[PDB]
């Protein structure tokens, strides 16, 4: 099995892919890139990612594209891991089962609305050149209102106390929320205000592979 | 097969979901949600949806599950259908393919940028009690930006004169940019300042099917209102 290569930057996204990886025990080189510098709109990696963004991957191993697959999108990323790298299904469910979709389900929720609506709060909060209270007001209530249905849907898994989004096993959905959850304090928000969500944060951060995730890329230079 | 049971409203998101059963050719029965009235946070609607919003499907035929399978998010209700009722591949590629993951790289991507974005501009425009210049400039213009993006992508598809986003068939990607597409006339945007857009636009309004979804439910003065 060849290093993954993978194009990311010390940021919730890029930490998804990072993390998951470590996960899976899977073999992976790193470019870094600097937001700061619009790096990611360069025109070599738009050739990549038409979005140009970060993360981005290119799996070698995947045989039927030369040059192998080039692959965008946290959300699609961690599903093309999971099938592919994952049959044993420690991390994931057979695919078209109940959970399996509802796996699906909570990870969509996390990548179509957690990410998109908490990073528009870092926005109003840090970077907007003016202070817009409507907006800082705005989505710092609705990142609240979407780690309490959260709170919910942990609140659901009855029979696995809770520590899970879907059934016995983490699976890519919670490692997608993992990503953001990990900046909540930055807004000054304290994920312990959600009890069960307080527990699984707690518990995904004592994992070798977790912490190590987070390490990559470092702040750093 | 029994009826597929769709909770839905006259929306982008809603019309998502509407357009692809009809595309697929299943028996469907919808109800509708009053968004004016909040009434996707009724206590029983959340029950099956805890996010309380629409669109979401219960599936009879669904065997694993006691009363049929319950899903919401139309990224996730998207994948589900084409797996479930598109083995034939018609509108979908064999799971495992370098297509198979593009349609989901870009079916993720309309459901985590185009809708999100497009979403706040209309809100910034038609919802808030107050005008806030900064951001009805700010989700404007990345709304452009990610129409561009499409636009791009189309055009790396010059194989089949850019008429699908992915390969030679269209596939639940292009149905869920369909569903904000047809909002962009509301914002005066015009989708034919991105020629190959326009062309894939102009062509998918042309399939009865599509024309269908896009009633489901019937525009009618009710709900035809902006704010
Ligand atoms: N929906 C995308 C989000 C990707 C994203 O927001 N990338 C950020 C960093 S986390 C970025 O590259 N920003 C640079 C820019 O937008 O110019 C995903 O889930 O991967
Ligand atoms: N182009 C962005 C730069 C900042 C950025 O890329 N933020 C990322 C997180 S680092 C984001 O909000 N991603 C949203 C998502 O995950 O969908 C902006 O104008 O706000
Ligand atoms: N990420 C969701 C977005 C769903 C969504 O925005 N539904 C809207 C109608 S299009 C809604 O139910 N709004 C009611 C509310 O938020 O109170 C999806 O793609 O399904
Ligand atoms: N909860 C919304 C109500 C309006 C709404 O639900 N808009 C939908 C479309 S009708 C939306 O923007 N969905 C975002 C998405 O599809 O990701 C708000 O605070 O403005």
């Amino acid at each position: 099995l060849k290093p993954i290569k993978l194009y990311t930057a010390p940021t919730p996204n890029g930490y998804k892919i990072s993390i998951f990886l470590e996960v899976l025990g899977l073999d992976y080189e790193v470019q870094k890139f600097d937001l700061s510098k619009n790096e990611t709109k360069e025109d070599w990696f738009v050739k990549l990612n038409p979005n140009g963004r970060i993360p981005t991957i290119n799996d070698p191993n995947f045989k039927g594209v030369d040059g192998g697959l080039v692959l965008s999108q946290t959300g699609a990323i961690l599903q093309y891991l999971a099938d592919t790298y994952d049959k044993e299904h420690k991390f994931s469910y057979p695919a078209g089962t109940a959970e399996y979709y509802k796996t699906l389900e909570y990870l969509i929720f996390q990548v179509a609305e957690n990410g998109p609506i908490q990073g528009q709060a870092n926005h109003f909060v840090f970077a907007a050149k003016e202070k817009v209270p409507y907006g800082i007001n705005r989505y710092i209530t609705d990142t609240k209102r979407i780690y309490g249905v959260f709170e919910d849907i942990l609140s659901r898994n009855k029979a696995n106390d809770s520590k899970y989004l879907v059934g016995d096993r983490y699976t890519v959905a919670d490692f997608a929320l993992l990503g953001w959850a990990y900046r909540l304090s930055r807004l000054e928000i304290d994920i312990n205000q959600w009890p069960l969500l307080g527990k699984w944060y707690d518990s995904l951060l004592k994992l070798p592979a977790v912490q190590k995730g987070f390490e990559v890329p470092p702040k750093n230079a």
